Order: structure tokens, then C-alpha cells, then sequence
């Protein structure tokens, strides 16, 4: 068929299907390669659809290339793992939020265990105490 990348490269794409056994991605429209399982995380990939999601885009390394049918295998764990520009991008707000990114109700983050009671109450400062 034909080919244009090679491997160890690293591009962008978009998830074009989610299966048992891997991930398919577009990465352009002369060229569609296949996140193996295996290489979707480190490990424990117990589901897929846990760490990937069809119609989204990933960055995805070339693990091998096959020009007899212009398919390609594919890593996004290589991806996930590697450092990025620490600066925003269209999607770094999370603008699919629809409510404050508390951790908890009784504020920003209120962790705990021994009063880990009430929702939208709090015990006052210690200074309450006369």
C-alpha cells in the first residue's frame, strides 16, 4: 500500500474504534494504526474504555510500520508517560465542567475521617470553646 512514518515517531490523531485487544486511531486520512492493549497503560488495562475513549484525541509514538496495508502499531502509554509543554491549550480548562472542582461539599477540600459527617455543615473552630 503505502507509508509515511516510521518508527519511535510521535503524532497525533483521532480514536476511530475501542476493541478487546486495542484501540484503533486515525492519523491521517492515508494512514490508521492500532494501540495494542498492552501498550494503551503500563498495566492492569482491565477495560479499555477505562483509559481510552473512542472519538477523542490522543498523541500516539509508532511502535511499527506495515505498508503492505498502510496500518501502524501504536503506543499511548510511551505518550502518557512523557513530559509536555507546561503551558494551557484549548482543552486545559476543562470546559466540559459543570460544577465547581471541589473535592468535597463542606468546601474546596475538606478530607477527613473522624467527622467525616454532615454535607453542608462543618464543627466551628476549637475557639468556640469558653
Amino acid at each position: 500500500m503505502a507509508a509515511k512514518f516510521e518508527v519511535g515517531s510521535v503524532y497525533t490523531g483521532k480514536v476511530t474504534g475501542l476493541q478487546a485487544y486495542g484501540a484503533f486511531v486515525a492519523l491521517d486520512e492515508e494512514t490508521q494504526g492500532l494501540v495494542h492493549i498492552s501498550e494503551v497503560t503500563h498495566g492492569f488495562v482491565k477495560d479499555i474504555n477505562e483509559h481510552l475513549s473512542v472519538g477523542d484525541e490522543v498523541q500516539v509514538k509508532v511502535l511499527a510500520v506495515d505498508e503492505e496495508k498502510g496500518k501502524i502499531s501504536l503506543s499511548i502509554r510511551a505518550t502518557q508517560a512523557a513530559p509536555e509543554k507546561k503551558e494551557s491549550k484549548p482543552r486545559k480548562p476543562k470546559a466540559a465542567q459543570v460544577s465547581e472542582e471541589a473535592s468535597t461539599p463542606q468546601g474546596f477540600n475538606t478530607l477527613k475521617d473522624k467527622l467525616e459527617e454532615w454535607i453542608e455543615m462543618s464543627n466551628r473552630k476549637d475557639l468556640i470553646k469558653k
